[PDB]
């Protein structure tokens, strides 16, 4: 009750952070310790309510949004002018239900990696690309590799002309506004498919190929964010970051992830807490202290953050940050992660149109409450025997007309569908596509 305990995960520079503590108490009297258990971030909401959990948590700003909606972080209230001293868009990372829970302290980004011996001029649009690539395959190499078959890589492109997950506006996310039908994304899923389908890039390039191949000088662009540097900096290639390119005159824009510090809502400490973080961490002093010991990259905090921007590096990282969207921190982005990867994969592969792959994500996205619940309820049922799976629509209180259907039914995955469909007789082949799902999962 008269001390700071902060949890950090191992990669950050816990060090640096507790030699901030140490100036802190020499300060104060106040002994701080930091602490950097594995696993952190599940821990803590299991210990957070509870004794011996920690004052101070550092993590990315999409769990918080998880543990502010089970009440685990103190709404803070830093005034006007401390405010201030951030950039505007970090306090949006850290909003939930219209309210602050955590201090923005890093700001990371998607950014263009490039090879200054092959290419020491990055195109600056994606247009440009195709022609780079013909040039470049001349001399045995290729323009550009970057991994296809998650969804945050190939998200900047995609969103560039005008795709979203879900809006943004009043400090909030509208759960039913979702931007991955419009004509922007479609645009950009058809300039990726089209760049495969004239042998640009190979819808089978993952993460470990692409860095292979930029690693080894055989491509002369790659997409990727500052945890991959180091693997370049022993490499021995002559790599520059910059602002990543164009489509349709469009910046690219990348998800953004804001490392955070919230504070727990029972610890004794919130006011030792708010001093700690506003007074001492958040000054170029305390920042620095931390930077040194490990990179954060680019940082929320405007006057440190023009002392680091003089790397190029992040002044890239920081400008294609500004220039894409926040992750959303709430739970419908799970919809939103599963349903875009297979419509990007299908589009890529040729197994689905543009069109339909992204109509098909936009609906799921749209719909991610009912399809957590469907794909939830299949899940049980799909490992039951079929009497089995019958008297459990008989528990989940069907009623007489889908249990008869019911009993008519042939087979466990039948009966998912039916008791889907009794929930939601508006989205029969939704149903029928997420039980599916949950089926090729096993």
């Amino acid at each position: 009750e008269g001390k700071l305990v902060i949890w950090i995960n191992g990669d950050k520079g816990y060090n640096g952070l507790a030699e901030v503590g140490k100036k802190f108490e020499k300060d104060t009297g106040i002994k701080v310790t930091v602490e950097h258990p594995d696993k952190l971030e599940e821990k803590f909401p299991q210990v957070a309510a509870t004794g011996d959990g920690p004052d101070i948590i550092f993590w990315a700003h999409d769990r918080f949004g998880g543990y502010a909606q089970s009440g685990l972080l103190a709404e803070i209230t830093p005034a006007a002018a401390f405010q201030d001293k951030l950039y505007p868009f970090t306090w949006d990372a850290v909003r939930y239900n219209g309210k602050l829970i955590a201090y923005p302290i890093a700001v990371e980004a998607l950014s263009l990696i490039y090879n200054k011996d092959l290419l020491p001029n990055p195109p600056k649009t994606w247009e440009e690309i195709p022609a780079l690539d013909k040039e470049l395959k001349a001399k045995g190499k290729s323009a550009l590799m970057f991994n296809l078959q998650e969804p945050y890589f190939t998200w900047p492109l995609i969103a560039a002309d005008g795709g979203y997950a879900f809006k943004y506006a009043a400090g909030k996310y509208d759960i039913k506004d979702v931007g991955v039908d419009n004509a922007g994304a479609k645009a950009g899923l058809t300039f990726l498919v089209d760049l495969i389908k004239n042998k640009h890039m190979n819808a089978d390039t993952d993460y470990s190929i692409a860095e292979a191949a930029f690693n080894k000088g055989e491509t002369a662009m790659t997409i990727n964010g500052p945890w991959a540097w180091s693997n370049i900096d022993t490499s021995a290639v002559n790599y520059g970051v910059t602002v990543l390119p164009t489509f349709k005159g469009q910046p690219s824009k990348p998800f953004v992830g804001v490392l955070s510090a919230g504070i727990n809502a029972a610890s004794p400490n919130k006011e030792l807490a708010k001093e700690f973080l506003e007074n001492y961490l958040l000054t170029d002093e305390g920042l620095e202290a931390v930077n040194k010991d490990k990179p954060l990259g680019a940082v929320a905090l405007k006057s440190y953050e023009e002392e680091l921007a003089k790397d190029p590096r992040i002044a890239a990282t920081m400008e294609n940050a500004q220039k894409g969207e926040i992750m959303p921190n709430i739970p419908q982005m799970s919809a939103f992660w599963y349903a875009v990867r297979t419509a990007v994969i299908n589009a890529a592969s040729g197994r689905q149109t543009v069109d339909a792959a992204l109509a098909a994500a936009q609906t799921n996205a749209a719909a991610a409450d009912k399809v957590a619940v469907m794909a939830a309820m299949a899940r049980a049922a799909l490992e039951m025997s079929l009497e089995e799976a019958a008297q459990y629509a008989v528990e989940l209180g069907a009623g007489p007309e889908t249990l008869k259907r019911i009993r008519q039914a042939t087979s466990v995955r039948e009966v998912a569908i039916l008791i889907a469909i009794s929930w939601y007789p508006e989205n029969e082949e939704l149903a029928k596509k997420v039980v599916d799902r949950v089926l090729l999962e096993h």
